[PDB]
């Protein structure tokens, strides 16, 4: 065990030589901020429920009941199981019983909208981005060859569209609503479980109801109430912290967006709650793959300083990219 | 078990024929010292919490309580679970209970800034480095062909920038602050757990509060206090040791940096708290992939001794690299 | 279980058809003797700690205490856990408790210098070796074409360098110092645990200190003392055996080194505590990949006997290698 | 469990469609007989120690002690652990305790010389074999082209060498010595454990030495003595059986070796305790990869019968191989 | 568990889309009947020993002893372990104890001859088959080109050889002898374990031999005798069923063998206890890879009916295959 | 556990993005209906035996015996094991004990004929199909080139063959017979285990036969009788449902088969209990890979409607396929 830990945490590469995106393929169909927010909101409750029942913090059973001394092992086990079964039908008790279930439901609900976006919006956007990038590269190549209209019109038509931005807005709204509901539930659970974690189960039911040997009531203690409360507090803190990030995410009109086509306007061939703005944002987020755009952006940065050099010679110096 | 250990530690290659970076691909977006410091600071608490609960050092339960002889097995188990549940609500007790949780939180907080840098700074820097390297290679090739301006201007514009160095500084500051907070917490825990590790839990709560058979107090012993203290001391020592490395890491103006472009100044075509200095440092750290730079550095090393040989013949001797 | 053992040790290939380095790629940045010594020194303590706690040799718990007959199961378990917790705070007792931890620390400390060398010396040496090999191949090709200066000067500049040999020396010194410290610790542990392995724990602490029913002292036995002593003896023997190998490893000036360039001196184009000696040693250790060197070494071996044949015809017979 | 066994032993391919060496790559640096002998000698003790502790044959603990009826569970467990700890310090007892350790040591010692040969002799021999094969192929190609000296001289120089054969001899001698020592140890263990497997442990040591309630002696039984004896007998039988194979392996001068170059003597261009004999043996063992040698061997087999056909036409019929 | 079973037996492909030999590579060095017989004979005892100790059929321990009521848990466990240890030294008892060991030995012995054949006969036969196939393809290609001696002579020399057929015969004889010995052992075990499975162990040995409290004899029951008997009966039935298949396998002279070269005799260029017969059998078993042979066999099948068409036009119609 | 279930059933792709036959390679040597029937008949008993012993439905042991109160734990365990051992030698009892074994035997017997067909019929049929497809493609290509006999004759010879259809019939008959036998056995087991599942074991055998303290008889209950009965009923229902599918499978003469060659009859070059019918069925089942057949089938579908267009222009429009 010790040697296995040593091999897997010291001798094996952990954060040194593991390449996350070595020669990343495909296209980036999700924004970085949105991806980070979704990953946090999905993987936080899973990590918390994994931590809540780790063997390092759990001592015995979920509940512990004080059976009378006259009871044998099997009678005391029956008492424990009976009180655990009645902890559901009896509000705090069933909430403590199903806390991992509720956190799992929250995680699944938070994962749902991103899956919906990936299954009903990713392919069309990916195809559009690929077409736009390939047409921009072809236009740059032909212009470079000449110096030694389709994309502008297509973006103009996309300007009069709202489907993509509407779907983005409903995804953000669903995520925000689910996070807010989770925050409310966590606050309610924290409020309702700061009183105590001891409950009396009644085992005089059925054919042994009239028996006098059994105690009228059996006291039982919830074991993981404190850990659950601490983890719920942590989850609420994290969700409150990530709350403004969703607001910033769906704040499209006021976002600090720089148009990619500005650098392309140098080429002579080239001449706010909308699909065009969202498509421009996705282009900018996915513009790292383009290489001609790198040349145009370098030229723009050079000319931004104020150097008095003609751009015609620089454009003629460059050749075909690919 | 014995034969499995033999196979996995003797007959299987352990440190002999395992290639770490055989034909390493991609680009090195992190400095070696920064990568080592981050890896140590992240993987030390994880290794320590893995060691703290290894079966080789843990004998029984987290706590051990001395129940009265009249108590049965189930009553004593209830006593143990009750005292373990009250160890939270009761400062040292809950700290001992949640020591692995606190170390995990420290590890996650230390891992966060590197993930932020990798998600919001890696792609732009990687693209810039690739562009600079390819332009340097093309310039070397064309100059070699001729003997038989863009990169200099771009670096001049980058000289008037501060975003990358600012992000680097905030990453280093966050890492240093988290390490300092962890050091303070570990020192506090060491100070507060050198007194004793025995506490009395009171089990006369609820419907059995008025019962006289139960003892008024039950003594319980924390088992892993010594191991926790030793591991916390080791963690504090390691963090204190790695403290000056972060200071040396964010000490950019006074770093011993050699400009790569000096060797390129031989080519006739080519002619301190800043983005340019950080970019030069990243170029130098990632210059091993360039092959023309190897020729230029070899020529520079040859001429550094003081040999009286013309460089024109040496430059004409070399040809296209790739 | 039996059939699984049969499949994994008889029907599956174990030492017959498992290729260790079939078409080995990359470069050999570590010497064979150094690699073997480091692998032994790292994987011996890990194997020993894995063997110490194997289920084939461990019967029960780490310690065994003789509780009074009047004690119940839970009271005796509390006694065991209490004496195991006091075995730390009480020198032999905590050493027996933390023997696997100390061996793991020794293994990690021994693994550290090789990781430091691999992270701060491997890339530069690999690039230098690749450049030297490619230039030697190109020189051989052009000389063969002609018959039908850079490398010599670069080695001359490297002659006036000491960084690589200094780093090699500090790595060897760190390894030797750590091995010597481990030897001293193992000898001390063997000396201090040949007396006995029985200790008395006092459980009359706390609210039960004044109770008269509990025994004044409880005798306890360490179970794995003999296995620990035997494994420590084996580790000390192995470290003593590998002690002279490190001395031979850092003995660079007196090493039996044959210069690779001697065979290359046949080509007309070609004409002791130092970087040049270490680089020549690494070239010789990594010369198996070169194919022109194979031809030159074959010619040298042919001419070593004393055959009276002109080398010009043999050189003209060979052609381009690659 | 039943269905898993069915899937892994019936529906999954076991010996039908598992290709051992489908398109085998690299070179065969070890002889078939030597590889088989080493594999047997290494994997037999591992298989035996795996079988010795399989759950199909082990009932309870390593030892079983008859504690008095007045003892509780914990006192009897302490008795068992104490007698198991004293089984070491007390010759047969510690041998029974450490039998798996001794067999593992034997396996590791037997694996060591082959690793030494692979790390200090494989690369040079592989390079020499590759060079010889490529030169033979080139000579065959040029001779075939002509009909429409280096290798002979190199083998002549290798004739006056002894390093490779010396290393082979020391490897064989080390293997034989280790196998003989293992045989002697196994015979001794069989002789010393045919008497009985019952021993008395004395638990009246320490603060309970003067107590009269404890028995003066406690009888204990070793459980796996018979299985250990049977497995040791099997191991001794196998080692005795493989004893003459090592003698035949290092018997180089008297080995039935056919020279490969005899078939190559047909080409007009081509014209006993030694390195040359060992190299010829390795060539013959690794000659299956050569394709021109296949043509030459086919021609030799055709001419061995006594057919009166000129070889010039057959040689001219064949063309370039590769 | 239920959902895992569903995923691995319903939703995952089991016998629908798992390709056994999709684009099979290499050569078939073993006959289909021989491969099937060896696979059955090897994997039947392994499957049987896996089934014998499955948790679905094993209730408790290997043996069950009726200790007196006055004995405690530890004394009864000692009794069980003692009787299990004496079940070896006491013929039926040790046979029941080591039945899985004997079946494993049988499986290993049956696997040995096929490994010997694969390690000392596969490479030469594979090389010969590859050479013959490539020469046949080349001859077909050149004959097709012409229409628009080596292989026949080589087969004639192989006609006067017996090494391959001798090795095949010794492999078949070893397999048959081992199967017959296993059948005899299984019949003996079935005969000797149909009487009863109850034995008395005597625990009055050693220092407690003179004690009167212990019973003079302790009755014990073997639990898995019936399962072992049923599995041994199944194994014997299967081995008896596969007995004639080995006889048919080594029956080479009387085998229904069709010569491959008969179809090749159409080409004008082409003109019983033996190596030639075995090589022809291996060619026929491995002829599926050849494509020219497919054309020749199609032509032979066409002409077998009795169609009066000239073969010259059909031969000229076909072209180069590869 | 909860988070692992979430990851493996929600976040990981389950039925969304798992490609079953993405770019399927090789040839389809088994019919779809036959493959489905064989997969069902093989994987149903395995799934059922996996479900029968799942931890979600099994409470305790296989059998439960009511030992007297005076018996200790070990005596009661001996009673349980003894009655479980006598449940075999005593018809219903051993059937309940070996139900998983019988279902495994049924599964293996059902898997056997498909393995026999795959090992003795797949390669020849695959080679024949590949030859036929390649010849059809070549004929289509040459006919297309011309417009700008071997296959017909080969099919005529195959018309006078019966080996393949005979092997198919024996495979179907073996499968049907095994399924019918399994149905009969399951019906018998259902009939014989609807009475009760309680049996009395007699433990007064051996040296304790004359002892009066032991009860004359001990009642024991089979636990999994109901689950076994339900699963056997399900298996019988499924086998009855799949019974007519085998009859439809071996019903070759009356199968709705469309000849592939009909569409090829358009090309001018081209001109019931049998091998030819089975080969045509396999061609049709494996015709999806052919691309020229797609063109011919499209033309046939176009002309089936009744359009009055000449086919010569359509044939000349198409070109070479591959």
């Amino acid at each position: 065990a010790i040697a296995h830990i040593a091999t897997e945490y010291v001798f094996s590469d952990f954060l040194l030589k593991d390449p996350p995106e070595s020669k990343y393929k495909g296209l980036r169909l999700e924004l970085a901020v949105d991806k980070l927010v979704s990953c946090i909101a999905v993987g936080l409750p899973l990590l918390l429920i994994s931590l809540a029942f780790a063997q390092e913090i759990t001592l015995g059973s979920q509940i512990s009941c004080f059976a009378p001394t006259s009871f044998s092992w099997r009678q005391a086990a029956y008492v424990d199981s009976f009180c655990w079964a009645a902890v559901q039908q009896k509000v705090p008790l069933w909430l403590h019983k199903f806390f991992p279930y509720i956190l799992l439901l929250v995680a699944v609900l938070l994962y749902l909208p991103n899956l919906f976006w990936r299954f009903t919006a990713a392919p069309h956007l990916s195809s559009d981005l690929k077409f736009v990038m390939e047409e921009l590269d072809k236009c740059y190549n032909r212009d470079i060859k000449d110096i030694k209209p389709i994309v502008e019109q297509y973006l103009k038509t996309k300007n009069n569209s709202y489907g993509l931005i509407i779907k983005y807005l409903i995804c953000r709204v669903v995520t925000l609503i689910i996070v807010f509901t989770a925050c409310i539930y966590l606050g309610y659970y924290i409020s309702l479980f700061s009183l105590t974690d001891e409950f009396t189960c009644n085992i005089r039911t059925g054919i042994l109801r009239n028996d006098t040997a059994l105690p009228p009531l059996v006291q039982c203690k919830l074991i993981a109430v404190g850990v659950f409360r601490l983890l719920s507090y942590i989850n609420l803190i994290i969700y409150v912290l990530i709350m403004p990030f969703i607001i910033y995410a769906m704040l499209v009109p006021f976002r600090k967006t720089a148009n990619v086509l500005k650098v392309y306007e140098v080429l002579p061939t080239f001449s706010t709650y909308d699909d065009h703005s969202l498509f421009l944002l996705f282009l900018e987020e996915n513009v790292s793959e383009l290489k001609s755009y790198k040349f145009l952006k370098v030229l723009e940065n050079i000319k931004n300083t104020g150097e008095n050099f003609d751009t015609i010679q620089y454009l003629t110096s460059l050749g075909t990219v690919k």
